[PDB]
C-alpha cells in the first residue's frame, strides 16, 4: 500500500500492530480522561482554562444544526468507512449530534462515539498511508511525513484528518493521535520558536545554536532522492554572512517546522476550519489546545515522586523538598501544565511515570541543579528534564516555577 517496503517501514509496521493490541487493552485507561462538567454562557472573563473551555463549548452549541447524523462503519474497516462518509457529508452536518453505527453491534451511543474517536485516532497513524512518521526512537515525536506524496491521495486524507480532529473538539471527545505542541502552535497561528526545535530535533537545535570562522553557507536548505529549496527568492545566490544571520536562523527555524509539509498542513487546516473555524480557538495556548483534544488525567503525585530521578540533587536536597511541596499545593490542572512544560505533553503512558519515554527511549522524569538563582527554571523535553536553579527560598522557587509554567 503506497510506499515500497524499507527496513524501517517494516519496523514501524510492527510497532503499529503491537500498538493495536495494546490499544485494545488501553481503552479502560482512556475512558477516565475528563474535562469539565457542562456549563450555556460561561460567565465573566477570568483568564482561566475553565472559562475558555466553556466559551468554546458555547460557540459549538450555538452554531450547531439540530438533529443528528449517522456515521455507519465496520470495526475492521474503520478508517476507510469513516473517510467516505465524512468526506461525502458537507462540513456543517458534522456539527449535528453524532450517531456512530458500528455494523453488527447493538445502547450507550456516547460510549460508542468515544471508542470510535479513540480507535480512529490510532488508525490514522498506520505506516501504510505514509502520512506520519516519528522523529525519535519508537513512536517519539509524531510529525507529518515530508514524503506523504508517495500516497497520491495524501492531501484528501489530511483534509479528512482535519475534519476528524475538528469533530473531536466540536463534540467534546478525546483523541490520542499524539500531535506535538508545535503542531498545535500551528493550528493557533503562533510561530514555533528555537526552544521548540529542541523538542523535535535536538541536534538540529544544537547546530542552529552554534550558528566567524564558520564554513560556507547559503540562504538555502537541502532537503531529501534530493531537492534543494530556496529559503527566500534566489537564495542559492544569497550567501549567508557569518555575521548577518538572523534572517538565516529565523527563516531556518521556520523552515525546519515547514519543510515538505506545507500542503499537507494547509490541507489539514482547511479540513479543520470547514467544521470548526480556527478562529474559535483564539483564547487557547498550545498546551490548553492539547488538553482540549486529549483530556485531563488525574496526576498521581506518589507515582510521580517514586519514578523521579535526580542529578546533583537527592530527594533530601532542600530545593526538591520545596518542589514537591509546591506540586502538592497545585490543583490537578497546574500539575498537568508542569507535566507539559517538562515532558512536552499532557499524555502519560499506560502504567505511569516509570515508563516515561524521551527521544533516546526509556527516560524518567528528571531534575538537575543547574541555573543561576536569577534564572527561571527551564526544561529539555526530549530528556524529560527540569533544570531547577538552586534557589535560596521556598517563595523564590515557587514564584519562578509557577511563572515558567504558566508562561507562553
Ligand atoms: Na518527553
Amino acid at each position: 500500500t503506497w510506499q515500497r517496503p524499507t527496513a524501517e517501514y517494516v519496523r514501524n509496521y510492527e510497532q503499529w500492530q503491537s500498538q493495536r493490541n495494546q490499544l485494545q487493552g488501553a481503552m479502560q485507561h482512556f475512558s477516565q480522561r475528563f474535562l469539565y462538567q457542562s456549563s450555556g454562557s460561561p460567565g465573566a472573563y477570568d483568564r482561566s482554562f475553565r472559562w475558555k473551555y466553556h466559551q468554546f463549548r458555547f460557540l459549538c452549541h450555538s452554531n450547531a444544526l439540530p438533529s443528528h447524523v449517522k456515521i455507519s462503519v465496520s470495526r475492521q474497516t474503520l478508517f476507510e468507512d469513516s473517510f467516505q462518509q465524512i468526506m461525502n457529508m458537507k462540513p456543517y452536518d458534522l456539527r449535528r449530534r453524532l450517531y456512530i453505527i458500528m455494523r453488527g453491534e447493538e445502547l450507550d451511543y456516547g460510549g460508542i462515539a468515544r471508542e470510535w474517536f479513540f480507535l480512529l485516532s490510532h488508525e490514522v497513524l498506520n505506516p501504510m498511508y505514509c502520512l506520519f512518521e516519528y522523529a525519535g526512537k519508537n513512536n517519539y515525536c509524531l510529525q507529518i511525513n515530508p514524503a506523504s506524496s508517495i500516497n497520491p491521495d495524501h492531501l484528501t486524507y489530511f483534509r479528512f484528518i482535519g475534519r476528524f480532529i475538528a469533530m473531536a473538539l466540536y463534540h467534546g471527545k478525546f483523541i490520542d493521535t499524539g500531535f506535538t505542541l508545535p503542531f498545535y502552535k500551528r493550528m493557533l497561528n503562533k510561530r514555533p520558536t528555537l526552544k521548540d526545535l529542541e523538542s523535535i530535533d535536538p541536534e538540529f537545535y544544537n547546530s542552529i545554536v552554534w550558528i566567524e570562522c564558520g564554513l560556507e553557507l547559503y540562504f538555502i536548505q537541502d532537503m531529501e532522492k534530493v531537492t534543494t529549496h530556496e529559503l527566500k527568492e534566489g537564495g542559492e545566490s544569497i550567501r549567508v554572512t557569518e555575521e548577518n544571520k538572523e534572517e538565516y536562523i529565523m527563516l531556518l527555524t521556520d523552515w525546519r517546522f515547514t519543510r515538505g509539509v506545507e500542503e499537507q498542513t494547509k490541507a489539514f487546516l482547511d479540513g479543520f476550519n470547514e467544521v470548526a473555524p480556527l478562529e474559535w480557538l483564539r483564547y487557547f495556548d498550545e498546551k490548553e489546545l492539547e488538553l482540549m483534544l486529549c483530556g485531563m488525567q488525574e496526576i498521581d503525585m506518589s507515582d510521580w515522586q517514586k519514578s523521579t530521578i535526580y542529578r546533583h540533587y537527592t530527594k533530601n536536597s532542600k530545593q526538591i523538598q520545596w518542589f514537591w511541596q509546591v506540586v502538592k499545593e497545585m490543583d490537578n490542572e497546574k500539575r498537568i501544565r508542569l507535566l507539559q512544560f517538562v515532558t512536552g505533553t499532557c499524555r502519560l503512558p499506560v502504567g505511569g511515570f516509570a515508563e516515561l519515554i524521551g527521544s533516546n527511549g526509556p527516560q524518567k522524569f528528571c531534575i538537575d541543579k543547574v541555573g543561576k538563582e536569577t534564572w527561571l527554571p527551564r526544561s529539555h523535553t526530549c530528556f524529560n528534564r527540569l533544570d531547577l536553579p538552586p534557589y535560596k527560598s521556598y517563595e523564590q522557587l515557587r514564584e519562578k516555577l509557577l511563572y515558567a509554567i504558566e508562561e507562553t
